Formats: C-alpha cells, sequence, structure tokens
C-alpha cells in the first residue's frame, strides 16, 4: 500500500535496488587551485562528504520528483486530435507511409548503449555481460533480455522501471548554492530493448532525414546539417525558448499521441506494443527499497526520450498556433510545419514563425503556458548550446567559451568525497578531451583562440599532457575537418 516518504506517495517495492552513489567523479585540475575569470559551474552538490553544503542526496530527490507528483492540465482532447494529425501529416510527407519492421533480438541488443548501466534489475554496466565476439549478451544480463523478448512477443509489456539517482555533473554555482540537482532515471535494459525494436527503424528514418522534419535528433551541429538548419530559418520570426522543467510537465495524454504516431510508421505487432504500452504507462522510479510511480511528465532517461519529447513538443506547438488562430478567428490553411519552421531536441528549439503567427505569439505562449508547460524575438539562433555566427569560413555553431574552458578547469576521473584530492586519469583520453576543446576554440577566432591556448598549455604541463591543436592553424583544420566530412 502507498504511505508518504519526505511527503511522498510511495510503496514497497519487494526488492532493494541499492542507495544512491555516494561523492563525486569530478575533481578540480591539479594544474588550476585558483578560480579563473568568469567561472560560472561547478561541481553539483553531493551531500554528506561534501565540504561546501550540508544539502542531502534523499532531499534532493524528493526535491526533483515533487514536480512529478502532480498532473498536467495538457491539450483539450478536440485540439489535441487535430494537432496531432497536423504532426502525423507533415511527417508523412517527408518519410512516407511505409511501415518498418521490428528488429530481431541480436540487431536490438547490439544497440544497447555498453556504457550505461543495466537499470534497476541488474547491477553493473551492461558492457560487463556483452561477449565480443559470440557477438551477444551473455549471463544475467542476458537472461534479463531474454525473458523480457519473450514476454513481449506474447502480449506482455516490460516494467517502466528506473533506478533513481542523482546526475553528477558541472552545474553553476547559483543552482548547486540553491540546493539543485537534476534527477537521474536508469531505464530498465529489458524495457530499452523493447522500444528499440520497436522504434528505432522509425527513429533512424526520422534521423535520416535530419533537420527537414522537427525532430533534429542526432543532428550533428558540426556539419553541413546545421547550415541547413540555418537557412531554414530565414524568412520567419525567430523565437529562440527555453523551457522550464520541460520533462515533469510533459502531459500523459500528449505522450500517448506521440507514441501513436510513431507506431503508425511501425508494422503491427505484439512489440511495438508492450512498448507503447510500457512507456505510455507511469515511470516507476526505484530508490532502496520503495518506489515512487509518476503521476505526470516523463523521467529524463526514457527510452527514445530525445524522439519522443521532439513529437511531443511538436503537438504542443501545432495546438498552441491553431488555438491562438482560431480564438482570433483567423484561417490556418496549411500546416504549422510549413507555414511555420520548428526545430526541437526534446525540449530545446528553434521557431521561425510567419509574421501573421508572430503578430499572436503573445497567444501561443499563452496557450503552451495554459497546457502546464512553462516557456520576444531575436536575429541570433540559439540551438543545443550553440550560437550561430558567421566566420570567415561560413556559419557556425558555436559552443560558449565557458563551455570550452570548463574542461581545462575540471575533469571526470576517480569517485571522491574531495573534488579538490588528486586525479586518477588515463592521460590519453584527457588529452583527446583538451585538444577537442581546442578545435572549438578555434572556430571564436584567433583573440578568443589565444586566451584557450594559454589555458591549455597550462593544463598540459599541470596535468602532464601533450597537445598539437595548441596551434590555431592545425586547430582549425582538425575543426575543418570534422565539418566537411560529417566526423
Amino acid at each position: 500500500d502507498e504511505f508518504q516518504w519526505k511527503g511522498l506517495p510511495v510503496v514497497k517495492s519487494g526488492l532493494d535496488v541499492g542507495g544512491m552513489p555516494t561523492g563525486t567523479r569530478y575533481h578540480r585540475s591539479p594544474a588550476w587551485p585558483e578560480e579563473q575569470p568568469g567561472e560560472t559551474h561547478a561541481p553539483a552538490p553531493f551531500g554528506s562528504g561534501d565540504k561546501r553544503y550540508t544539502f542531502s542526496q534523499t532531499e534532493m530527490l524528493v526535491n526533483g520528483l515533487k514536480p512529478y507528483t502532480e498532473p498536467t492540465a495538457g491539450v483539450p482532447p478536440q485540439l489535441l486530435s487535430r494537432a496531432v494529425t497536423h504532426v502525423r501529416s507533415y511527417i508523412e510527407t517527408i518519410i512516407g507511409t511505409h511501415r518498418s519492421p521490428v528488429l530481431t533480438y541480436h540487431q536490438a541488443c547490439e544497440l544497447l548503449e555498453r556504457t550505461t548501466s543495466c537499470g534497476p534489475f541488474v547491477q553493473g554496466l551492461k558492457g560487463d555481460y556483452w561477449d565480443e565476439e559470440q557477438q551477444q549478451y551473455t549471463g544475467v544480463l542476458a537472461n534479463h533480455l531474454e525473458q523480457a523478448w519473450d514476454k513481449a512477443n506474447k502480449g506482455i509489456a516490460p516494467r517502466n522501471a528506473y533506478k533513481l539517482a542523482l546526475k553528477d555533473e558541472l552545474r553553476p554555482i547559483e543552482k548547486n548554492k540553491a540546493g539543485k540537482r537534476r534527477l537521474l532515471w536508469g531505464c530498465d535494459a529489458a524495457t530499452t530493448l523493447i522500444a528499440t525494436a520497436a522504434f528505432k527503424a522509425v527513429a533512424t528514418r526520422l534521423q535520416v532525414v535530419t533537420p527537414m522534419t522537427p525532430v533534429a535528433v542526432g543532428i550533428n551541429m558540426d556539419s553541413v546539417q546545421m547550415q541547413v538548419m540555418n537557412d531554414s530559418l530565414k524568412g520567419g520570426v525567430l523565437y529562440c525558448l527555453d523551457y522550464s522543467k520541460w520533462d515533469s510537465t510533459q502531459n500523459p495524454a500528449v505522450t500517448a499521441a506521440s507514441l501513436a504516431i510513431l507506431e503508425r510508421f511501425a508494422e503491427p505487432h505484439p512489440i511495438v506494443s508492450c512498448a507503447i504500452e510500457a512507456l505510455s504507462s507511469p515511470a516507476e522510479g526505484y530508490v532502496n527499497d520503495i518506489k515512487f510511480v509518476t503521476r505526470g511528465g516523463l523521467p529524463s532517461g526514457m527510452p527514445f526520450t530525445s524522439v519522443v519529447n521532439s513529437i511531443n513538443h511538436m503537438i504542443y506547438v501545432a495546438a498552441a498556433i491553431l488555438q491562438a488562430y482560431e480564438s482570433h478567428n483567423v484561417p490556418y490553411t496549411g500546416n504549422v510545419f510549413q507555414v511555420e519552421t520548428i526545430h526541437t531536441y526534446g525540449d530545446d528549439c528553434m521557431y521561425s514563425v510567419c509574421p501573421a503567427t508572430a503578430s499572436i505569439f503573445h497567444t501561443v505562449l499563452a496557450n503552451l503556458t495554459s497546457y502546464g508547460l512553462k516557456p520576444k524575438p531575436t536575429n541570433t539562433p540559439v540551438f543545443l548550446k550553440r550560437t550561430f555566427t558567421q566566420t570567415p569560413h561560413g556559419i557556425r555553431a558555436l559552443l560558449d567559451i565557458t563551455s570550452i574552458t570548463r574542461q581545462f578547469y575540471w575533469l571526470k576521473a576517480n569517485r571522491t568525497s574531495d573534488p579538490s584530492s588528486p586525479p586518477a586519469f588515463d592521460r590519453q583520453a584527457r588529452s583527446a578531451q583538451l585538444e577537442n576543446a581546442l578545435a572549438y576554440a578555434s572556430q571564436h577566432g584567433p583573440v578568443m583562440f589565444d586566451t584557450v591556448r594559454q589555458i591549455a598549455i597550462k593544463t598540459a604541463q599541470g596535468e602532464g599532457l601533450v597537445l598539437v591543436n595548441t596551434n590555431y592553424d592545425q586547430a582549425l583544420a582538425t575543426y575543418n575537418a570534422w565539418f566537411i566530412g560529417g566526423t
């Protein structure tokens, strides 16, 4: 039965999945004992081990889980259905009406991320279990996937189940001082598998075609695909919005609609449909011996989070716009996604709207907020933290300079309760990281690059590294080869 645990509704899971990991993987660079100008980020608060703060992990979790407790208005069902047929229609004209077959078991298995966790029911990394060249999973994980695959083929859906933790990353110091840390949802590998088999061929068709669809997922921002995106912005009125608390504000009816759109492009099959059932069912987060079941929102670690959230976003925007026209008594004649230009990456976005739409944008925004989303114009495209900028070699999607330099001042390494303690890290990975950071720097041009250069040399001697993209010309040449190659 339900009971309250720190003010959240909560049930015993029948299992014990363990506590959230202790400490942090981030150390200050040994090269960098002092604070540098314009630094804005440091390691998120990790509770008991950490001398900076006095927050506990469990309370940071409870904080992050709270919005999942409260449902969201969503879209009025009649509106929703019109919005949906807009979204569906448009994607039909781009990717066609072909229905992708479900993946084989082995195909689906090869796509799992060996680098990540197995979710709440199996310990370790997925790669712990991968046979490099039996070419299959093995052991306890393989049994976990196998039973699930078998059940799915029999119409029995896997658990929409996540191991809850907190993300360990560099965050804004303003946020750290406030006791904020992002939720980590670790999906059950079986559920990932079934989704993958269901939906990956549809996801791939959308990716092949990016950014011709508003699903920008898997766009290479350091390629021509970004210039295609840029070009598509011309003519319209540019709104680059950030949504707050995007994940906790996802309405489950909208989500179910997005999944129904996806299902349209797949073969009907018991797999496809376990997977909708799982993914449209409420997220269950496991900690210790309890689970929390969501009443609203979406877990950030769902299978296909980006695609599903990009479809949600398309549906919300179509609805907001169509509602705004109808309530102003204006006819809306074309497809939203031709009349308007829309790029999403789950919650990240750029809208380039017709002027008629721009005229009544106040009203669009208000419709968005009425769905329980938490949303003026610019000439400067900003997307996936990139700023679109002219350079001497064409438009580039420029990483923030602080995104570049913070990589020099921090490194992800061994667990610790002390970031000021010395890292154990492999020098080659580190050096490759920093040579990449340098190639990004080169696009900012030569004054900017010289500053980053000086940082990198300092870093190299302090950390004992070796670096070539230390010069502008070779840093420029490496980025360029990335750029024209899709590399």
